[PDB]
């Protein structure tokens, strides 16, 4: 349409309404590239991604439509919320692309994680994560999958989280992909099949915090048995407790290997690598080990909750009930392409 124009970004057009200006790349991911724009309607800057058949995919296709239907169940500063959706195709037979609009941010988290550790940005960039997921909990909405690629901050150190993680069933039964996907931050109960509850989460916020320190990845596992070894190696081998609730199978799997004693916290996270030299910053590397050593816990009926890490004196500091406590607002079958096709359009279209 004449509402419409399209932008040159690299290999790719964004046909785009006009009201969006100055298109800039920022980059490319596995769903899709995002460019900077100014709104002129709204006169603020936004980023726009483009989704290009997205149904194609049924992985894709159910990730596009659950995550435009939940953004409606959401609310709340930590959140993504889109400013708009559209696409320049004018019927459903037409149809390829979805653009989703958002406020602007200045970095991927992966650009925070590499600067110099800090313990008020730290402190708050959890805070945040930690209030994202409280309301993702009370929507009914069990992440399962937070990692840093999802996750996006300003220069005055806000930060969104971008996605809703996984279909409620992933968990439920033991995790190989026919392809590698990857799941550094993937909690023990969900790769092993044991299904989960809330504290889940808190699991991909510890490895977040301690890439944070470390300014690496804490489990890069190559595939789904090495991501196992990388966990029990630093952690070591989870109590018998929790063997005995792997289903027979699992736990021949997850037992034939080597028994590891784990390493302490403190040999985990050397003091080398946390800020020296003051009362506070050692207190604070103290705090910052002890959140971690109740995070990074494989068995979640030992692992702290949410609420838990909030209050937790590393955390604390920053807490505020308006933010903790903001409330949200008052079907996962599988589909061919063209069903999926439909579902997207129909939810393009009314919103
Ligand atoms: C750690 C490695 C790295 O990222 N390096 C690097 C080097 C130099 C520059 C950059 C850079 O350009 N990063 C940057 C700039 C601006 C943003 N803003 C942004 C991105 C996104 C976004 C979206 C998205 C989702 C929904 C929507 F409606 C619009 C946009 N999807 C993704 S991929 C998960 N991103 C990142 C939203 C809002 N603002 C980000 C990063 C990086």
């Amino acid at each position: 349409d004449n509402q419409f124009y399209s932008v040159e970004v690299g290999d790719s057009t964004f046909t785009v309404l006009k009201r969006y200006q100055n298109l800039k790349p920022i980059g490319s991911g596995a769903q899709g590239i995002v460019c900077a724009a100014y709104d002129a309607v709204l006169d603020r800057n936004v980023a726009i991604k483009k989704l290009s058949r997205p149904f194609q995919n049924q992985t894709h296709a159910k990730r596009a439509y659950r995550e435009l239907v939940l953004m409606k169940c959401v609310n709340h500063k930590n959140i993504i919320s889109l400013l708009n959706v559209f696409t320049p195709q004018k019927t459903l037979e037409e149809f390829q692309d979805v653009y989703l609009v958002m406020e602007l941010m200045d970095a991927n988290l992966c650009q925070v994680i590499q600067m110099e550790l800090d313990h008020e940005r730290m402190s708050y960039l959890l805070y945040q994560m930690l209030c994202g997921i409280k309301h993702l909990h009370s929507a009914g909405i069990i992440h399962r999958d937070l990692k840093p690629s999802n996750i996006v901050v300003k220069s005055d150190c806000t930060l969104k989280i971008l996605d809703f993680g996984l279909a409620r069933t992933a968990g439920t039964s033991f995790m190989m992909t026919p392809y590698v996907v990857t799941r550094y931050y993937r909690a023990p109960e969900v790769i092993l099949g044991m299904g989960y509850k809330e504290n889940v989460d808190i699991w991909s916020v510890g490895c977040i915090m301690g890439e944070m320190v470390r300014h690496k990845i804490l489990f890069p596992g190559r595939d789904y048995i090495d991501q196992w070894n990388k966990v029990i190696e630093q952690l070591g081998t989870p109590c018998p407790e929790f063997m005995k609730k792997l289903q027979p199978t699992v736990r021949n799997y997850v037992e034939n290997r080597p028994k590891y004693a784990g390493l302490t916290f403190p040999k985990l996270f050397p003091d080398s690598l946390f800020p020296a030299d003051s009362e506070h910053n050692k207190l604070k590397a103290s705090q910052a080990r002890d959140l971690l050593s109740k995070m990074l816990v494989i068995d979640p009926a030992k692992r702290i909750s949410v609420d838990d890490a909030l209050q937790h004196p590393y955390i604390n500091v920053w807490y505020d009930p308006a933010e903790v406590e903001a409330p949200p607002p008052q079907d996962e079958r599988e589909h061919t392409i063209e069903e999926w096709k439909e579902l997207i359009y129909k939810e393009v279209m009314n919103s």
